[PDB]
């Protein structure tokens, strides 16, 4: 099995995770990783802290329970105009996700994660792509999506 990960980095102990979805990521896969590296849902506290420490993805990352965009600064330029917990407002699809991991404390760290020691063993290609700063590969289990590799029974309804 294999899976493509995508994280921004772990700032002040907060690392934004994604699952080869980039705007097309669901809570299932996302949340799975966010937890992969001992972390908790993107809370308002973990986000604000990492936001005041100089952290952002300029993208749509899942918050406590809704697609939001970081903007601790009134200098609207990343998202659009609104600052802080910038919720999406366009076509329906998906987005990214954040998660404050107890791993690294309140400090900026971009260390090659590729860890996610909060998962389980498995031939799953856990490759964590660092937004655009780096990309590490690993082998474990957390997404449990073997059908994405070697499908069993192909679906066929519509004629």
């Amino acid at each position: 099995a294999q899976i493509d990960l995508n994280i921004t980095c772990r700032f002040a102990g907060v690392f934004h995770v994604e699952k080869n979805g980039r705007y097309s990521i669901s809570r299932t896969e996302a949340a799975d990783l966010c937890k992969a590296f001992n972390s908790t849902l993107p809370t308002m506290a973990q986000m604000e802290k990492a936001l005041s420490i100089g952290f952002e993805t300029c993208r749509y990352g899942f918050i406590e329970g809704h697609v939001v965009i970081p903007r601790i600064h009134p200098n609207s330029i990343c998202a659009a105009n609104n600052t802080g917990v910038y919720i999406l407002t366009s076509n329906t699809s998906q987005y990214d996700t954040y998660c404050f991991n107890a791993s690294a404390p309140p400090e900026e760290d971009c260390t090659s994660v590729t860890d996610l020691p909060n998962a389980f063993d498995g031939p799953i290609t856990i490759t964590i792509v660092n937004r655009d700063g780096t990309r590490y590969v690993q082998k474990g289990e957390y997404r449990t999506n073997p059908e994405d590799i070697y499908p069993s029974n192909p679906t066929d309804d519509d004629v």
